[PDB]
């Protein structure tokens, strides 16, 4: 009886296994546009995904993982809110049964089609396993996904989940370049948070960029025919792999912008 997304294992369960699911700085969050305040001391974000080396793809039950090489510095994330660097490591999805739910992040409450996270490790840490035991240890960049027009750099993603149907398979996944997944405006939000499923530590900087990429109902439908269960199990399809927006208690939400 391991956690998941459903009836009988889902967020609202967590907590017993995983206590901070309770605490004091929990992820996602709903971002009231109208109180995150302006923070003129925010730089612009860095991103550097030019010397970037995917390996791998992973559907590992919950969702499917685009994993890099990180043995050496080169894509990194660093400037906006952060101190220092931070290593991109993986990136993997949330996304709904439908169109009208799937993020994690709300913003005003509304919920879009699904979110991006691309989670990246500072290096002041050495690695990702001693990170996540630090407040400052990750940095994730959070986009929100709505349904319209495809994405190109996202086509090759979709292609290769055929691969991974089942919970445990894995797919080779060279050369994929992560910058075909960033909207235009490098604008955003950022908080102190934690991590979105168990184990739920309280090591992240989050930062939410306000423009969403536009996927197409064909690209969201694909990642809907994944499944949570391994091969050969009764067939659960991997959709709301979602956590709700919980309490922002003593959070302050930053804006970047404006
Ligand atoms: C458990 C966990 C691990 C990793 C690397 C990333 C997350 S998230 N969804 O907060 O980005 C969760
Ligand atoms: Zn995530």
């Amino acid at each position: 009886h391991h956690w998941g997304y459903g009836k009988h294992n889902g967020p609202e369960h967590w907590h017993k296994d995983f206590p901070i699911a309770k605490g004091e700085r929990q992820s996602p969050v709903d971002i009231d546009t109208h109180t995150a305040k302006y923070d003129p001391s925010l730089k612009p974000l860095s991103v550097s995904y030019d010397q970037a080396t995917s390996l791998r793809i992973l559907n590992n039950g919950h969702a499917f993982n685009v994993e890099f090489d990180d043995s050496q510095d080169k894509a990194v994330l660093k400037g906006g809110p952060l101190d220092g660097t931070y290593r991109l490591i993986q990136f993997h999805f949330h996304w709904g049964s439908l169109d009208g739910q799937g993020s994690e992040h709300t913003v005003d409450k509304k919920k879009y089609a699904a979110e991006l996270h691309l989670v990246h490790w500072n290096t002041k840490y050495g690695d990702f396993g001693k990170a996540v035991q630090q407040p400052d240890g990750l940095a994730v960049l959070g986009i929100f996904l709505k349904v319209g027009s495809a994405k190109p750099g996202l086509q090759k993603v979709v292609d290769v989940l055929d691969s991974i149907k089942t919970k445990g398979k894995s797919a080779d996944f060279t050369n994929f370049d992560p910058r075909g997944l960033l909207p235009e405006s490098l604008d955003y939000w950022t908080y102190p948070g934690s991590l979105t499923t168990p184990p739920l530590l309280e090591c992240v900087t989050w930062i939410v960029l306000k423009e969403p990429i536009s996927v197409s109902s064909e690209q969201v439908l694909k990642f809907r025919k994944l499944n949570f269960n391994g091969e050969g199990e009764p067939e659960e399809l991997m959709v709301d792999n979602w956590r709700p927006a919980q309490p922002l208690k003593n959070r302050q939400i930053k804006a970047s912008f404006k």
